[PDB]
DNA sequence: CGGCCTACG
DNA sequence: CGTAG
DNA sequence: GCCG
């Protein structure tokens, strides 16, 4: 088992859901308490279990696995022996965990904001709504549309959204393209949002595109919230006789950067953090959604495909459906 | 000991 | 700070 | 929390 998540395939369907979900609770709780390092270890340990070929049945099967130490091993041991882990159950039932989960799921609210509200005694969405001057415009939109945004986005929604985005993009710039990214490109059947990457084959023609696309969508009445090259939107998606709010991310990249943007925006989140860590720590190259930089030569790697990027980092290529770390 | 991804809005 | 994967 |  390789130590970095970008070194191993991780399929969407795997064999250790119970164990990985428990470790991910502890990771989320670590985040709520402000420990990104513990969050990362628990995330990495959960991800190792997703890459295994079979269910873990006995603690022996963990020996030698990366990111399993005393704490993560004890969690698995309790789950294997007893079906539950006392620490996980205590976290699950705590008012702090439940409220932090409730607040951070709001679009516009992260851990630091949620933690302040918790310390101020707030506990419910109705508490937040009763104090609206304490909200940014982004948070007001997230709260306004919270019910819809909690409803899974389905493939039929993706297809309808891709059609309307393609229509606006084509009106704004002939020849521009729209690529579905995010979890749906990795094969997920559902999601919390839909992610799209927009480019044009002639370098530079995409300058100024995203404001033109947004203007065209807003004039068709499709935009409930927005506000460049990244737009984190809420769309008014038509449904039979009605509509529902859906989170949509729109990203524009020049074609020179498209493989890097496609790689970054396809995820998973852990896969990309691990890939960027690997690049810098193991290869001495700096990776982001714009490029891959050699800081000694002060040059950027020219990539035509995601495969090119994997090759330049010395990694076996993984298709999107194996990046579900 | 000290790192832990790296951007844009 | 929030967002993103 | 784990590891370089
Ligand atoms: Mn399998
Ligand atoms: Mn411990
Ligand atoms: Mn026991
Ligand atoms: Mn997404
Ligand atoms: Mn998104
Ligand atoms: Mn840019
Ligand atoms: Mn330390
Ligand atoms: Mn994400
Ligand atoms: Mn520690
Ligand atoms: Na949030």
């Amino acid at each position: 088992m390789p130590a970095y998540a970008c070194q191993r395939p991780t399929p969407l369907t795997h064999h250790n859901t119970g164990l990985s979900e428990a470790l991910e609770i502890l990771a989320e709780a670590a985040g709520f308490e402000g420990s990104e390092g513990r969050l990362l270890t628990f995330c990495r340990a959960a991800s190792v279990l997703k890459a295994l070929p079979s269910p873990v049945t006995t603690l022996s099967q963990l020996q030698g696995l990366p990111h399993f130490g005393e704490h993560s091993s004890r969690v698995v041991q309790e789950l294997l022996e007893h079906g539950v882990c006392e620490e996980v159950e205590r976290v699950r039932r705590s008012e702090r965990y439940q409220t932090m989960k409730l607040f951070t799921q709001i679009f516009g609210v992260g851990v630091k904001t949620a933690d302040r509200w918790y310390r101020e005694g707030l506990r419910t969405l109705d508490d937040l709504r009763e104090q609206p001057q304490k909200l940014t415009q982004q948070q007001k939109a997230g709260l306004q549309h919270h019910q819809d945004l909690s409803t899974p986005v389905l493939r039929s929604d993706v297809d309808a959204l891709q059609q309307v985005v393609e229509e606006a993009v084509g009106q704004a710039l002939p020849g521009a393209t729209v690529t579905l990214t995010g979890g749906f490109r990795r094969g997920k059947l559902q999601g919390h949002d839909v992610d799209f990457l927009i480019t044009h084959p002639k370098e530079g023609q995409e300058a100024g595109l995203l404001p033109r696309v947004m203007c065209r969508l807003q004039d068709q009445g499709l935009i409930l919230y927005h506000q460049f090259e990244r737009s984190f939107c809420i769309f008014r998606l038509p449904q039979p006789g009605s509509w529902k709010a859906v989170r949509v991310d729109l990203v524009v990249a020049p074609v020179s950067q498209f493989p890097f943007a496609l790689l970054g925006w396809t995820g998973s989140k852990l896969f990309q953090r691990e890939l960027r860590r690997f690049s810098r720590k193991e290869k001495g190259l700096w990776l982001n959604s714009h490029g891959l930089f050699d800081p000694e030569q002060k040059t950027f790697f020219q990539a035509a495909s995601e495969e090119d990027i994997f090759r330049h980092l010395g990694l076996e290529y993984l298709p999107p459906e194996q990046r579900n770390a």
